[PDB]
């Protein structure tokens, strides 16, 4: 059993559900942007889902990333961006502006505030439906709050559920993506290329996911997944000490899991 810097860790065989590694696996901690996995999951399960549906980037999305010094996809106010493009902006550079856009779009309500509230409710309803008991969302992106928490086991179960969706799988294993959006003049704008923050995609052979996280309370987090020899290992590390450490933590757990 490897030792890791993260104070919380968990991994299982994605196909069988069998546990492969644990370290305070059921201890509630902050999630950082790994919460965005649930945001993507909820969006992709909406009945009225249309990946080609366009969303106008509101000034509020930009003001939001600035006010919260949140990671962003650099979405340009006024641009028309598709839900598919928003999902890539959400998962690759960890676009909290894209998260806001998705919540505004899919929440139920007559105001952005009401729709955001409704969307977070959907996130909690999805957790409940998975039979989770140590997870609660108070945001659509993991930005702030003691009422936003999960555990390495719970997040791994949310990730496993999300990975059942082919679109989700396609997105989280993508290393680079360049969005071509529509400007106010109708012209097509080529945005700066987005790079997936998950270093495992290039450093770990067989890696297929899933999502990074890093904040003042959550520290360095990573939900990982890789497939080798017909076996898929999926897991989560919470509160590692740095980006390089979170990557090695995950690398060790997966290597251990594949050898078990």
């Amino acid at each position: 059993k490897p030792t890791i810097a993260a104070v919380g860790g968990y991994a299982m065989n994605n196909g069988t559900g069998t546990t492969l590694y644990t370290k305070a696996a059921d201890t509630r901690r902050s999630t950082g942007s790994t919460t965005k996995i649930m945001t993507a999951k909820v969006v992709l399960a909406q009945s009225n889902l249309n990946l080609d549906a366009k969303v106008t980037i509101q000034k509020a999305y930009s003001d939001y990333v600035v006010a919260n010094n949140a990671s962003q996809a650099h979405l340009i106010v006024g641009d028309k961006v598709t839900v598919r493009q928003l999902l890539y902006g959400l998962m690759l550079p960890s676009g909290c502006d894209a998260a806001y856009a998705l919540a505004d779009k899919y929440g139920s309500g007559s105001t952005r505030a009401a729709r955001v509230k409704s969307f977070i409710g959907k996130m909690n309803t999805a957790a409940t439906n998975l039979g989770l008991h140590n997870t609660h969302f108070d945001s659509f992106d993991g930005i702030g709050n003691g009422a936003n928490y999960s555990t390495p086991r719970d997040l791994t179960k949310i990730a496993s559920s999300a990975m059942k969706n082919s679109t989700f799988r396609t997105v989280v294993k993508t290393k680079a993506y360049t969005a071509k959006t529509v400007t106010k003049t109708g012209s097509i704008r080529t945005m700066d290329t987005w790079k997936n923050t998950n270093g495992l995609l290039s450093s770990y052979s067989g890696a297929i996911g899933v999502k990074t996280g890093a904040g003042p309370e959550a520290k360095y987090c990573l939900v990982f997944a890789a497939t080798r020899g017909g076996k898929t290992v999926i897991g989560t590390v919470l509160a590692s000490t740095s980006i390089p450490a979170r990557e090695s933590d995950a690398t060790k757990i997966m290597n251990y899991g594949f050898a078990l």
